[PDB]
């Protein structure tokens, strides 16, 4: 645990919460973890328990074991959840996949929807409703979701989380949206608009955020030009980059703590060695769970 936490220095400056990732392993696997995460951050994703394949592995048979385990750690501990992810094409059962009758698979996803949110119902902060549903040139990507029951089901989902869950923030969430003018972002903006103007329930969009060395200063223009598509608010919500430079995550602190509308930054993971991307050594702690540079310099920037 950093003396200083770069959670409550955020929030200082008007913000929700700066927050990490979790689940039962990286919650139990040493001391230090956990600790870091109840110290320096006010917000939690699961990082896998939520998904899917995680919850719902047979057709109407639901396993909440991991996913409890997350949401009781954060409410037990005073921190804000994330809820990732309702619709999405990755970690998806094969017998998702499957199904070619649209009013059946509307059915499923309306059912996934209602039990994973209902059982959460209250706790949750925000929900990444749809996840990476855009191709890098702006279309709609051929998921089995858009195949099947074609961009109706967009609607269908977030309609479906509203009227479940009233008290979350209904998230779009997707990478690459890194930089103003890129296909990807302008793709984002444009169908944002389009859906909003519709009356569909779209809260906030949630950007990845997973740099490479070099890639901090353009998200500042990129949660500009995001801001333009008409949510409520927009979040950087699975940030890390490669080498974890002081200079790139100063630069991604301040493109946020800059624009109104976004409310808070998720880090995708605490120490290095639980990383995804490991090889690059992308987050903020390092082998031994201790504050690297780029942690003082975002405490030292607050
Ligand atoms: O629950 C996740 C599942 O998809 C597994 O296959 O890969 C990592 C796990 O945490
Ligand atoms: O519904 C309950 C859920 O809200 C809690 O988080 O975990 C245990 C479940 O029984
Ligand atoms: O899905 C992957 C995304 O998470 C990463 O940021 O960029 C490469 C993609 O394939
Ligand atoms: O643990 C990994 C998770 O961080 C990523 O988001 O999805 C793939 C998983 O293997």
């Amino acid at each position: 645990q950093a003396s200083v936490s770069i959670d409550a220095k955020f929030k200082a400056h008007g913000k929700k919460y700066l927050g990490t990732i979790g689940d039962q392993y990286t919650l139990t696997k040493n001391t230090k973890n956990p600790a870091i995460i109840k110290a320096d951050f006010g917000q939690l994703t699961p990082e896998n328990s939520m998904k899917w394949d995680a919850t719902e592995p047979n057709r109407g048979q639901f396993t909440f074991s991991g996913s409890d385990y997350l949401v009781n750690f954060a409410q037990s501990n005073g921190k804000l959840i994330r809820g990732h992810t309702l619709v999405w094409h990755s970690q998806l059962p094969g017998w998702v996949s499957s199904i070619t009758d649209k009013n059946t698979l509307i059915s499923v996803l309306k059912n996934h929807i209602t039990t994973v949110m209902t059982r959460y119902k209250g706790k949750i902060y925000a929900w990444d409703v749809l996840n990476e549903i855009f191709n890098e040139d702006g279309s709609l990507r051929n998921s089995v979701f858009y195949n099947v029951i074609g961009e109706d089901y967009v609607r269908i989902a977030f309609e479906t989380a509203r009227s479940v869950d009233p008290n979350a923030k209904l998230y779009i969430n997707d990478y690459n949206l890194d930089s103003a003018g890129y296909s990807k972002v302008n793709g984002m903006v444009s169908h944002v608009k389009k859906w909003l103007a519709a009356g569909i329930p779209i809260d906030g969009i949630g950007s990845q955020t997973h740099l490479g060395a070099g890639a901090g200063s353009a998200v500042a223009g990129a949660l500009n030009a995001l801001a333009s598509a008409g949510t409520k608010e927009i979040a950087i919500t699975e940030l890390d980059i490669a080498g974890a430079s002081s200079t790139d995550y100063v630069n991604v602190v301040n493109a946020c703590l800059n624009q109104a509308k976004c409310v808070g930054i998720t880090v995708w993971g605490v120490a290095d060695p639980d990383s995804w991307r490991s090889s690059s050594s992308p987050l903020l702690f390092d082998g031994n769970y201790n504050p690297k540079a780029a942690y003082n310099a975002i405490a030292n920037a607050l």
